[PDB]
């Protein structure tokens, strides 16, 4: 394939060498004469193991070249990858400056070109960028329409500097953001050989996936460092602790706990976050991320409240009260806190929870249910169909399978508020998700 | 084996059932006759799948019994598991009330016992608790000493409510905080048959692991929730986003990024955290956890600085300057930030970095190095031995394998500050770790 690459930095130079190696005709394009000079001499502009050899091979085979002539590069390629920088502005927002000039440059170049050109954004940009910045600019400068007259997609990079070539050859996955099907198919063909999944999504979803990956990496480092600081302070090797945490692939290094949804609760998570942060504090160990968990958690409870009370009706049916489905435990249940907020604000609440109902009459926590929270437990209704029929707003609070049927066959005149993830798709006028 | 379990709540009742199902003769002890009466009837005090059947089996084989008579329980068992509650005090700290009580009971009961008895704490308690609270109480109440007379250890649990039996039967791992080898060996025998590693560590490390696991679980939930909230606000399904993140077992769901150490840097992680958080703010999306990362990160740079400037000497040698070993990239390097802090406070700094030195001669970054960061680059020394010879404090800043030798064979008169994890062991008078 004939490929142009705009930006020969840490990402673009790697893509040029990697694509060159795979048999494609590659034209690297940059504003820096110096970067263009080094590439044409087959030299690495950066220290990245293996890159020079690949640039070398690319020149020797005549498949790799560089230039500042963007118009010619476009003219002589079928697809252009945008790999220019997107640094922070002073305020932390992303600076689209470089993206915009390349978009203008590309737009003007396809204006005179009759063959269908394709533009793929590899540069990391915030959700909405392609739809609100890239496309309007390219369309405006070219006088042609996105998708129809030129292909447009995104293809976020997951390469780490110092292992960039291995990461390219052996990625966790390939992500493609697509508008027109043809560009998606084009990208699929380019990466077909790699031993990894090809994931095709909308452009906005692809952009959000990339950011989430990077912020997750940052969060992991921060977590380890804070745990580490606390360990040292109590006289233990933080590396030793983290080493055993990393041996658990059932809970720790798995997808469990990673579904967006509602606040956590129960008698262990909140209590242990509070104790560990309290100990850190006593030991003068700063811990901003760990110290923010309870606040974020309580914010999630408020968010649910905000959704539920936005419907101009006081009739609410809460499906689930225990902190998780399958248990009767009410200790620090967010659904109990939600219930109390609603009662406090005058809502006509009915609650369904088969486990708590059962425990109310058979078990060891009857006192707590009948005497400590009668204001909540007195609102229990044995029949699910009655909570549903008499309520205007139905909130799926925990994961009881009993609630599936309600979600897929919802009676008329109800508003669903999904805190768990039962809904097959995204928010509609009838049903809204806490994170979808 | 004969075993007594103290506290028949969500944890102990499961342990009682699971232990008896494995042939052990179990005596459950609780202060609540209500729980005790129900267990003797082969009935579960909570709703937990399969517990009743396990409890009835224990009753029908004569292996499971319940009582308020703790003296008899101790006399008639080889080991006592402490599974009592450890709830929050009003200020967030750990409430040790129930633990203390059980410790005095056992101690008294033990004063009599002829055979050596073994006490194992399953309850989640902070590091320092067994040595500063449990042992003193028992020892003082028994008239005996820990280790020689009675066994003592910890054995945290990782069971989840609603799937407690399955979790018990197939745990991620077994963790033992051992003091005397006899206790440890005893626990090993109990858990030998489980298909998962048995990890024996000190009591402090053991407890730190338990707290870390739970706080990690909370952090995962919180991350997914915050990302979910942002996703919803930008118009996408947060679960679809998180679903793809979870398809990456190389970087996302792996141990990568989980070593305690130094701040993160480079031209992507900081920039992307800042951009995402900026956008979230614009969209009125609160994000306390994501919003604390950059502050935690800058705190970690300060911590390293604090370690370094604590030795009453101005001769600092910084080993590593790029944000990562293996690359010359200096963008948002925390090592550069550290250097600038040391320079500003007047230290006499020498810096070694092979990759940055090379880039100063070959590559497209000669400018930033020679004209944007002269005050730092002019401190570069090409010879590692000279940096070591001339410096009093040596900072291991990134993971260059060239630094291994210095750590294993450290010349006399040097203080090491390890920011990455080269040290084989924990902090000493001559070498200190940022998290060990
Ligand atoms: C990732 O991927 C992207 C690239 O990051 P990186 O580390 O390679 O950055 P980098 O700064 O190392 O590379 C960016 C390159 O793009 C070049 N550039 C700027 N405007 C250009 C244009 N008009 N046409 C062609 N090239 C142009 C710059 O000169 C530079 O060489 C970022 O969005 C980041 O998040
Ligand atoms: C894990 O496991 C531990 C227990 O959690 P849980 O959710 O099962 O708690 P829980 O509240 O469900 O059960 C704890 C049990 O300990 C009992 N108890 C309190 N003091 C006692 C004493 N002096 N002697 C005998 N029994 C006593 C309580 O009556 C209760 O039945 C916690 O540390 C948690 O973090
Ligand atoms: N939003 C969201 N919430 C979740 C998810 N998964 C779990 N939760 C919630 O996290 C909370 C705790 O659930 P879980 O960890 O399954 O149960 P539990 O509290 O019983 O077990 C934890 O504490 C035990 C303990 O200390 O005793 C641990 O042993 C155990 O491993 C758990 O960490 C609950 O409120 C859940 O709803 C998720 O993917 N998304
Ligand atoms: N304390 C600690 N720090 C770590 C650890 N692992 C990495 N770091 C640091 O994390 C930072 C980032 O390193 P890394 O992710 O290896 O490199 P890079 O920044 O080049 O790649 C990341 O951004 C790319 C990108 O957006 O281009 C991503 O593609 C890529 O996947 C990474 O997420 C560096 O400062 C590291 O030193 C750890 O286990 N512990």
């Amino acid at each position: 394939m004939r490929i142009s690459i705009f930006g020969l930095g840490y990402v673009g130079a790697v893509c040029a060498g990697c694509l060159s190696a795979r048999g494609h005709e590659v034209i690297g394009v940059d504003v820096s004469s110096t970067k263009i000079d080094l590439i044409n001499q087959g030299k690495s502009p950066i220290v990245e193991p293996g890159l020079e050899a690949l640039l070398q091979q690319g020149r020797q085979t005549g498949r790799l070249s560089g230039t500042t002539d963007f118009k010619k590069a476009v003219l002589d390629s079928d697809v252009s990858f945008i790999c220019v920088g997107t640094p922070s502005k002073k305020n932390g927002d992303l600076d689209l400056g470089y993206i915009e000039t390349v978009c203008r440059e590309i737009g003007f170049a396809i204006r005179e070109k009759s063959e269908r050109h394709t533009v793929v954004v590899r540069s990391t940009v915030l959700p909405g960028t392609v739809n609100n910045v890239v496309i309007p600019l390219i369309e405006d400068c070219s006088g042609k329409k996105a998708g129809v007259d030129f292909g447009v997609g995104t293809n976020p990079e997951f390469l780490r500097e110092s292992t960039a070539i291995k990461d390219y050859d052996f990625p966790p996955m390939t992500v493609i953001g697509e508008l027109d099907k043809q560009t998606g198919d084009l990208l699929e063909e380019i990466y077909r050989e790699l031993d990894a999944p090809i994931i095709r999504k909308t452009v906005e979803v692809a952009e959000m996936i990339k950011y989430t990956c990077n912020v997750w990496h940052a969060a992991k480092v921060t977590f380890a460092n804070e745990i580490g600081n606390i360990a040292k302070a109590v006289g233990v090797d933080g590396r030793e602790v983290m080493d055993v945490i990393c041996q658990d692939h059932k809970l720790n290094l798995s997808r469990y706990y990673m579904r967006p949804g509602f606040a956590f609760g129960g008698s262990c998570l909140p209590k242990d976050v509070r104790a560990l942060t309290y100990r850190a504090s006593q030991l003068d160990v700063e811990h901003p991320m760990l110290g923010s968990l309870m606040r974020s958690n309580s914010n999630q409870v408020q968010k649910a409240f905000d959704l539920i009370t936005s419907h101009d009706t006081r009739k609410v049916g809460l499906l689930g009260l225990s902190f998780k489905a399958g248990t009767d435990d009410l200790r620090e249940s967010p659904l109990v806190e939600l219930a109390e907020m609603l009662i406090g604000k005058g809502y006509e609440l009915r609650i369904f929870d088969r486990n708590v109902e059962y425990a109310r009459v058979h078990g060891a926590n009857k006192e707590y249910i009948e005497s400590k929270i009668p204001h909540v437990s007195s609102l229990l209704v044995s029949d699910l169909d009655e909570v549903v029929a008499s309520s205007d707003v139905l909130v799926l609070g925990n994961g009881d399978e009993l609630f599936v049927d309600l979600v897929n066959k919802t009676p008329s005149g109800k508003k669903l508020v999904d805190l768990v993830g039962f809904m097959p798709h995204t928010t509609t006028a009838q049903a809204e998700g806490i994170c979808w």
